[PDB]
């Protein structure tokens, strides 16, 4: 069965759209009407108030604050979710801190509430919605399509995609946030984002965790040109409680990325393994991408598709670490205990991370990555103390000869030491 829709052309709910074992249920797109696809226009003019802007009568992009010199760049919210969501203008409001662009927030909740073998169909109208706006941009107001940018949460992701497949992979750029699994894992690419739908895709992945049981709501295999696993793109820091705050953290981490770019450096490596064992650190020659709004400054974003990238965040409060390599060579008596260096440069000064814990042998070294909270800089100095998980009576101290920092650049800040501390006192190295 088809129903076609003026200018969107016909859908169909023959495979691989429907009946399928990715998806099921038969079902038709609704009507454009009844999904009220809607384009809320955000400009450094208007910040505060959205205009609305609609494609099948260009008089309202006209008189409208849309800048045919300045990039664009859409916003598509996903399943139950709507385009009038304080996310989506907030998102606007960081991007016009630190740009000057159009931003579009794309209003679909007439479609989104629906249920998800519904929605899932729903978006292939909204998608051709999107494209055709494109479409008029480019033939009506002379807009090059590569001036586009479409930002989708969830089945916004795949929103986005349908649209730039149906403007033939000329947008500039597809940006999804965490892709939802369902009917969307194991499609064909006209189903789903893919790299083919836009120049540049990269992809935020935090909720990969299988469905059923672990409602994992976006999808665990790779759809973009660089895609990034944050926390291992499973349990995000502080998603302890709350349904869909692992799913909402893919939000949280683009939006603060536009402010905070330099706290979010991604690690090429094969998996979050084998980053957690420190196999994929520093960042490779050309540096690490910037995962979030800037990924699209690396050198080398579209050579391949499914780069992977890991890397770790907070929990709240901008969610921003710095990655640091420290190797620590001991001095002094052997003991049993744990030892800890904290970083101190010219921005600030981190936390004492751990760096190892048990038998600290004389003259032996010991490295270990952390993520600290605060990009220290250059650095000035380095401190370190140990703890007995047992005082022997004997008042042993412990001391570090030479500690060696290496920041996510490659460079190594050497720190040396003559003396040696009892347990929990504070020893400050030097440069060397
Ligand atoms: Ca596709």
């Amino acid at each position: 069965a088809e129903v076609c829709y003026s200018h969107l052309g016909c859908f169909s709910d023959e495979k691989p759209w429907a009946g399928t074992s990715q998806r099921p249920i038969k079902s038709l797109p609704s009507d454009p009407k009844k999904i009220n696809t809607r384009f809320l226009l955000y400009t450094n003019e208007n910040q505060n108030s959205y205009q609305l802007i609609t494609a099948t009568d260009i008089a309202t992009i006209k008189a409208s604050n849309f800048n045919l010199n300045r990039k664009t760049r859409f916003i598509i919210h996903g399943f139950t979710d709507s385009g009038e969501n304080s996310w989506l203008s907030d998102m606007c409001k960081n991007m016009f801190q630190v740009e000057k662009v159009n931003c579009i927030c794309v209003d679909w909740k007439g479609g989104s509430k629906a249920q998800y073998s519904q929605a899932s169909q729903n978006i292939r109208v909204v998608g051709a919605e999107v494209a055709y706006l494109v479409q008029v941009l480019s033939t009506s107001l002379n807009y090059a399509p590569e001036n586009v940018h479409i930002i989708g949460h969830s089945l916004g992701a795949h929103t986005a995609g349908e649209a730039g497949k149906r403007l033939n992979g000329l947008v500039g750029r597809i940006t999804g946030l965490d892709p939802a699994e369902p009917y969307f894992q194991d499609t064909p690419e006209e189903v789903r984002l893919d790299p083919s739908d836009a120049k540049f895709v990269d992809v935020i992945h935090t909720d990969i965790s299988p469905i059923l049981p672990s409602l994992g709501f976006g999808m665990s295999q790779k759809v973009g040109h660089m895609d990034f696993f944050p926390n291992g793109g499973k349990d995000m820091p502080g998603c302890k409680t709350g349904i869909s705050c692992n799913h909402h953290r893919s939000i949280e981490y683009y939006h603060s990325s536009i402010l905070n770019p330099e706290g979010f450096l991604g690690y090429p490596c094969a998996s979050y393994d084998e980053f957690q064992e420190s196999g994929c650190f520093p960042c490779p020659a050309k540096g690490c991408p910037k995962m979030g709004h800037f990924a699209d400054q690396y050198p080398g974003k579209t050579n391949a598709v499914e780069q992977t990238f890991f890397l770790n965040t907070g929990a709240s409060d901008n969610f921003t670490r710095w990655r640091y390599k420290v190797s620590v060579t001991l001095s002094g008596k052997k003991v049993t205990g744990h030892i800890l260096v904290s970083l101190f440069g010219n921005k600030g000064n981190s936390k004492q991370y751990e760096i190892f814990k048990g038998t600290l042998k004389p003259d032996s070294t010991h490295s270990n990555e952390f993520d600290s909270d605060v990009d220290v800089g250059d650095l000035q100095m380095v401190k370190f103390i140990w703890y007995n998980n047992v005082i022997n009576p004997t008042l042993p101290r412990v001391g570090a000869s030479k500690i060696i920092v290496e920041t996510n650049v490659g460079k190594q800040f050497n720190f040396c030491s003559p003396e040696t501390v009892r347990e929990e006192v504070l020893l400050t190295l030097t440069p060397c």
